[PDB]
DNA sequence: AGCGTGGGGGT
DNA sequence: TACCCCCACGC
């Protein structure tokens, strides 16, 4: 981890540089990704993605479960799902 | 529940 | 650099 953060008070490492970068977006609040529906700003590019779903209401991860026909906009709201499935 | 927004991995 | 994500914590 030689990409350390500067800014004050951080004591943050990482591997990559580009990890470091989009770290630093907390501290500055830089929001570079812009939703084209309603023009809310992201810090991170995949967030701005999932966050276009809440206008589409495209679901594209399905509970596997038997007779279960929940769909879920990401991934982890179906791992939590199925965690459910088994208690 | 639905989803904001970190870290970490890959290609 | 640009995207593709999973995992995770939190409200
Ligand atoms: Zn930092
Ligand atoms: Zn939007
Ligand atoms: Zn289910």
């Amino acid at each position: 981890k030689p990409y350390q953060c500067d800014f004050k008070d951080c004591e943050r490492r990482f591997s990559r540089s580009d990890r470091l970068k989009r770290h630093q977006r907390r501290h500055t609040g830089v929001k570079p990704f812009q939703c084209k529906t309603c023009q809310r700003k992201f810090s991170r590019s995949d967030h701005l993605k999932t966050h276009t779903r809440t206008h589409t209401g495209e679901k594209p991860f399905s509970c596997r479960w038997p007779s279960c026909q929940k769909k879920f906009a990401r991934s982890d709201e179906l791992v939590r799902h199925h965690n459910m499935h088994q208690r």
